[PDB]
């Protein structure tokens, strides 16, 4: 006869080849890439001849095979391929092989490859819209908004962009390297803890808890090996395998690491990191790179060096000779994107017309074009155009877009900014002909997490009634509110200013539209963008 049928012992189900150590705060730890997964399963054998060869089939094909000894046995293999399988422990001899019931195992990958798609309803204004324009659709999701501001992968209405970008991945580095952190309470202590035992100028996850562990829809198993922001995302790619997710690396706080990249040994050692980290997170398609900003003028007004518009240069040509091996390795696309200052100022100590040969997108930064960081000259922050009154204006998007235009940047190339946030003041008086801006501020507005800034949702909701003047400009294409009783003036981007901007970059020839930040919205900033793209409904 053939042998009995094994029954399969409870155990564990779950594997990685990516493992994270669930007791770890040193990312050097916290990751271990393994070349495959190690796998075990227990049989019992409650009725009959035990045969004399075990195996463990994973959808039929064998995995590992032993000779059958007892009534009982354990198998020890390895998984090189991420995935669900239905998993059977098979007892054979010579009259024939007896399977049993199968058991579903995962073997966990950074591709997302074990996970179920995360295909999740669009949430409160956000309808549905078809990428079909061939325009950039992006937009920022950051790593902190899953505490205070609540806002989840399973919140981004992932339909209605073409890009998605994880704001933000750090460089390691204490004192002198990463002194803009310093300015908020303990951010720069968790970067240093991630980054104990790892070389400063590599990359490294700022939060691994919010990124990994954070229980979350979809990864809320204990076993699960992938939760947090990134088990979300791998979820995410495989409800939306043409979704480009790219890892943003700097921002306002985390810029300083680049001012030292002039250095090439340093600047090896970034780029051969990034490397790794996309070998690793296996759900990115690229890198996004948000200096702030070559020449200085960020965060932090000790750093900036006429030397950084050649080190810019060299370090996306050296990206993009990194990726272009990565993707040989592969068969993959990968984008290498960059955010930069919508500033001529800040545009013209860089020539973004070599650079733009390495790179597939510019993100400009049109928007923090005026805020509550300057009491005194008020404006527009994120206006198309010049307002009428003071048509010389250096800061609007048209000014950032011609810089790049006159460089002879290509304009499929540009991406431009909208902000899903307002700026404003309190405050405001002496000002001319029933025109705010014309005159100055006592302080900042009062903002939803910080002041002088406002979600687009909380403007929506709360700053549309009783007092608050609504105005659009139509000059600038700009719309602003103002509450005259208390001098509080706010600038920000809605529909029809995101209309304006779609619009523009239809006629212009440029490459889309993308947005900070994605929580901010209620829906009406996307929608706008898709809409005015010319992306269809549905
Ligand atoms: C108003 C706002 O959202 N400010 C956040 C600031 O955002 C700017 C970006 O860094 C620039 N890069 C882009 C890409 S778009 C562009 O503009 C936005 C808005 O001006 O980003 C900071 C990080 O660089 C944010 O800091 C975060 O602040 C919260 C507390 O408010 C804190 O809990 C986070 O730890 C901190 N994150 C980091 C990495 O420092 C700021 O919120
Ligand atoms: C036109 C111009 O150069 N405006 C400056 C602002 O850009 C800048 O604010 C900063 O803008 C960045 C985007 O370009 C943001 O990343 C950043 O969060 C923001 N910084 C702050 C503190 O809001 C300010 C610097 O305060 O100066 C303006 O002149």
């Amino acid at each position: 006869a053939a042998p009995g049928k094994p029954t399969i012992a409870w155990g564990n189900t779950k594997f990685a080849i990516v493992e994270v150590d669930q007791a770890a705060t040193a990312y050097n730890n916290l990751v271990k890439v393994k070349n495959a997964a190690d796998v075990s399963v227990s049989w019992n054998l409650w009725n009959g001849d035990t045969g004399t060869t075990a195996k463990i089939l994973l959808n039929g094909k064998e995995a590992w095979s032993g000779p059958s000894t007892g009534s009982s046995g354990t198998a020890n293999f390895k998984v090189n391929k991420g995935g669900r399988y239905q998993m059977q422990v098979a007892l054979c001899n010579a009259d024939g092989c007896t399977a049993s019931d199968a058991t579903e195992i995962v073997v966990a990958d950074t591709d997302g490859s074990h996970l179920a798609p995360l295909k999740e309803p669009l949430l409160e204004k956000n309808k549905p819209y078809k990428q079909n324009s061939g325009k950039v659709v992006g937009s920022y999701f950051v790593e902190w908004g899953v505490y205070g501001r609540n806002f989840t992968v399973d919140k981004i209405p992932a339909q209605n962009l073409t890009h998605l970008l994880y704001g933000f991945i750090p460089i390691c580095g204490g004192n002198g390297i990463n002194d803009s952190l310093k300015e908020i309470e303990g951010s720069f202590q968790a970067l240093q803890r991630s980054c104990q035992g790892r070389e400063d100028f590599k990359v490294s996850i700022h939060d691994p808890f919010a990124a990994l562990q954070k229980a979350q829809k979809g990864v809320t198993a204990w076993d699960d090996p992938y939760k947090g922001n990134f088990g979300q995302l791998m979820a995410l790619k495989q409800a939306h395998p043409d979704l480009k997710i790219l890892p943003s690396i700097g921002g306002w706080t985390l810029s300083d690491p680049f001012f030292f990249m002039g250095d090439k040994v340093k600047r090896d050692r970034f780029v051969g990191s990034v490397k790794e980290f996309l070998q690793t997170w296996k759900f990115f398609d690229g890198v996004d790179i948000d200096w702030e900003f070559p020449g200085g003028k960020g965060a932090n007004p000790n750093l900036g060096s006429p030397q950084d518009g050649e080190t810019y240069v060299l370090l996306m040509k050296e990206l993009r000779a990194m990726l272009d091996q990565l993707s040989a390795e592969t068969g993959r696309k990968y984008e290498l994107t960059s955010a930069i200052s919508a500033g001529k100022d800040k545009i013209d100590k860089v020539a973004y017309n070599v650079a733009q040969n390495s790179m597939d997108h510019i993100f400009l930064m049109s928007y923090d074009f005026y805020g509550a960081f300057d009491l005194k000259n008020l404006g527009h922050q994120t206006a198309l155009n010049a307002p009428a009154w003071k048509p010389d204006t250096a800061y609007t998007t048209v000014n950032g877009v011609n810089a790049l235009l006159t460089q002879g940047v290509k304009p499929g190339k540009i991406v431009v900014g909208t902000a899903m946030y307002g700026r404003g003041w309190t405050g405001v008086n002496g000002y001319q002909n029933n025109i705010p801006f014309t005159g100055t501020a006592t302080g900042p507005v009062k903002g939803t997490w910080e002041n002088g800034i406002v979600d687009y949702r909380q403007i929506a909701s709360q700053f549309m009634s009783g007092e608050w003047q609504y105005t659009y400009d139509a000059t600038a294409e700009a719309p602003y509110v103002f509450k005259p009783s208390t001098g509080d003036l706010i600038t920000f981007d809605d529909a029809r200013s995101v209309q304006a901007k779609g619009k523009y970059v239809l006629d212009k020839q440029l490459g889309g539209l993308f947005s900070w930040e994605i929580d901010a919205d209620n829906g009406d900033i996307l929608n706008s963008m898709n809409a005015s793209l010319g992306n269809s409904a549905g």
